[PDB]
C-alpha cells in the first residue's frame, strides 16, 4: 500500500508513501498508518491530525470541507495531508481500492429488509458451501467463514471483507442495513446480489431515497419478495429483477424471471416446498419452520439460480440446510411430540414464534416459557395474553430470574391471562420443559421460547450450566 498508487484515481499529484492500515480513530493511528479525518454528527477528525502526525502516521487524508479544495496536498510535519471533498461518501471507495478490491475477489451477496436477513444470508452461505463455495457471512450474529462466525464503517467492512478474502473466503453473504446504506458504509461494493426480504407523502419520499440509493450502487441481479407490497413496488421498476412468492404475486405477463411456491406442507420436522421457476421445477424439503422460512428459502433459492448455481445441484444439498441455532429450532424423535426451541423473549417475537409452530403442529401448542427477573416488567403479562391467546397450553416457568423473586415474575406474567387458572406452572425451567414433553402428544408441538442458544440459567448471581436444546434433545433421545 502506497499513498500515491491509492490517490491514483482522483489526486494525480500525491506522494509516494508507504502505508501500513487505514483508521479513522486518531487513538490508534499507528506510525507507518494512513489517519482518515472525517466530519460527522459533532465530531471532527480533522481536530485530531495533530495527535496522529504526533503518533507518526505517514499519511492523512482528511474532509476538505471549510479548509481545503477537493484534491489539495499540503505537508505538515513532514506529513502529507490530501483533502477531499465528501470525504463520507467516498470512503468505501478509498477502503475499497486501500484493501485490493475484495468484492470483487468473492462473491458478494447482500441481503437488506426488516426480517430474515440473518436467516437468508445464513442459508445463501451454507447453500453455496454446499456447492463448493468456500463461504462467509457478514451480519448480526458476526463475521467469518461458516462455523467460525466471531461477535460499524465504510473503511471497516472494507476490512472484514479483505479479512474474509485472506482466509480464503469465495462467497460472502452480508446483511445490509437501512441505516449501513444511507451511512454509505456499502458505497463502493460490487454485489453480485442484493435480495429485498421485506419491510416491517411520507411514502415519496422514503421511496425517493432508497430509489436514489439502489441507482448509485452495484446491486448486481436483484432478487424481490413479491409477497411483499414495497418488494411489488420495487419489482414495478425492475424488469430484469427475480419476483419470488409462495402466495399468488408473480404476474406472468412480464415474462421477467421468477420462483413460485406452489405448494406448501408444513409438518412435523418442516415443510415440504413445491415450487415452480423459471429454470425448472421441484420439491425440496426444508428443515426450517413457518411460513417466513419458507419465504426466506425460497429467496436464497433464485438468488442463487440466478447468479448460475445449477438447479439440479441445489435440489441434491436442499436438505442439509439447517436453521440459526436455537432460531425456531426443530427437534423430532421417533414417535415423540415435535419440540421448536427458539430465542423469542418479546410479546412480538413470542407470537411470531407461536403463529409459526402452529403451521406445523396437527395437536396441541404447547409453550413454555418465563421472563427474565431484574429487568422491565412490562413485557410479563403481555407474554402471558400472547402464549394463552396463541398457544393451546401456556407453561409458565423460570427464565434468568436472577435476583428477583422467581414465582413473583411468573405471578406478573399470570396477571396478564383472561383465565390465568387455565395456565400450567411449573418451576425449575428444566422441570417444565420436561412437564410439556413427557405429556405432550405425539402430534402435539412444544415451543420452548426465550433462550435459543444460550446455554445458561441465572439464578441470583450464579450462571448456571442449563440449555434448553440439551434439555429437550436428552428428553426425545436426540443429540443436541
Ligand atoms: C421483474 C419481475 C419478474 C417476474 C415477475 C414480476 C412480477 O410479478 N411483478 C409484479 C409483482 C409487479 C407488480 C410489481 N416482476
Ligand atoms: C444489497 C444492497 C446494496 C445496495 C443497495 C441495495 C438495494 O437498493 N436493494 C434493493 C432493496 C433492491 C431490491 C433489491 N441492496
Amino acid at each position: 500500500r502506497n499513498l500515491r498508487d491509492l490517490l491514483a484515481p482522483w489526486v494525480p499529484d500525491a506522494p509516494s508513501r508507504a502505508l501500513r492500515e487505514m483508521t479513522l480513530d486518531s487513538r490508534v493511528a499507528a506510525a507507518g498508518d494512513l489517519f482518515v479525518a472525517v466530519v460527522g454528527h459533532q465530531a471532527d477528525g480533522r481536530r485530531y491530525i495533530p495527535q496522529a502526525i504526533a503518533q507518526g502516521v505517514a499519511a492523512i487524508i482528511a474532509e476538505a470541507k471549510d479548509e481545503a479544495t477537493d484534491g489539495e496536498i499540503r505537508e505538515m510535519h513532514g506529513v502529507p495531508v490530501i483533502y477531499l471533498s465528501q470525504l463520507n461518501e467516498r470512503l468505501s471507495a478509498l477502503a475499497g481500492r486501500f484493501y485490493h478490491e475484495p468484492s470483487d475477489n468473492l462473491r458478494l451477496v447482500g441481503v437488506t429488509g426488516t426480517n430474515g436477513k440473518t436467516t437468508t444470508t445464513q442459508l445463501l452461505a451454507q447453500w453455496s458451501q454446499l456447492l463448493g463455495e468456500i463461504s462467509a457471512v457478514m451480519g448480526t450474529v458476526g463475521n467469518g467463514l461458516l462455523g467460525k462466525v466471531i461477535p460499524g464503517s465504510a473503511v471497516d467492512v472494507q476490512h472484514e471483507l479483505a479479512g474474509l478474502v485472506d482466509q480464503g473466503a469465495t462467497f460472502c453473504a452480508m446483511e445490509v442495513s437501512s441505516h449501513g446504506l444511507v451511512q454509505h458504509r456499502v458505497a463502493a461494493l460490487k454485489f453480485a446480489a442484493s435480495v429485498f426480504t421485506n419491510l416491517s407523502g411520507d411514502m415519496e419520499h422514503y421511496e425517493a431515497a432508497k430509489w436514489l440509493l439502489y441507482s448509485e450502487h452495484h446491486c448486481g441481479q436483484a432478487i424481490i419478495n413479491a409477497d411483499d407490497e414495497v418488494g411489488r413496488r420495487w419489482l414495478a421498476k425492475l424488469p430484469d429483477a427475480v419476483a419470488v412468492s409462495m402466495e399468488d404475486h408473480i404476474n406472468p405477463n412480464c415474462h421477467g424471471r421468477w420462483l413460485k411456491a406452489t405448494e406448501v406442507n408444513y409438518h412435523d420436522s418442516g415443510a415440504t416446498i413445491r415450487f415452480s421457476s423459471s429454470w425448472g421445477d421441484g420439491e425440496i424439503e426444508s428443515h426450517l419452520m413457518g411460513a417466513f422460512n419458507v419465504s426466506n428459502l425460497l429467496l436464497a433459492l433464485a438468488t442463487l439460480l440466478a447468479l448460475g448455481y445449477p438447479l439440479a445441484d441445489l435440489l441434491k444439498t436442499a436438505a442439509r440446510l439447517q436453521p440459526v441455532c436455537g432460531r425456531m429450532e426443530v427437534f423430532t424423535a421417533p414417535g415423540k411430540p415435535t419440540v421448536v426451541v427458539d430465542y423469542a423473549h418479546t410479546p412480538d417475537a413470542l407470537e411470531k414464534a407461536l403463529q409459526a409452530a402452529r403451521l406445523h403442529c396437527a395437536g396441541k401448542l404447547w409453550c413454555v416459557f418465563g421472563c427474565g427477573g431484574d429487568r422491565d416488567k412490562g413485557k410479563r403479562p403481555l407474554m402471558g395474553a400472547i402464549a394463552e391467546e396463541f398457544a393451546d397450553v401456556a407453561v409458565v416457568t423460570d427464565d434468568n430470574p436472577r435476583t428477583e423473586e422467581p414465582r413473583a415474575i411468573i405471578n406478573d406474567i399470570l396477571a396478564g391471562m383472561l383465565d390465568a387458572g387455565h395456565a400450567k406452572v411449573m418451576e425449575g425451567r428444566a422441570e417444565a420443559v420436561t412437564c410439556a414433553v413427557m405429556q405432550a402428544k405425539e402430534n402435539d408441538v412444544v415451543l420452548v421460547a426465550g433462550k435459543g442458544h444460550e446455554d445458561y440459567q441465572i439464578v441470583g448471581n450464579q450462571r448456571l450450566d442449563y440449555s434448553d436444546r440439551v434439555t429437550v434433545a436428552r428428553l426425545l433421545g436426540v443429540i443436541a
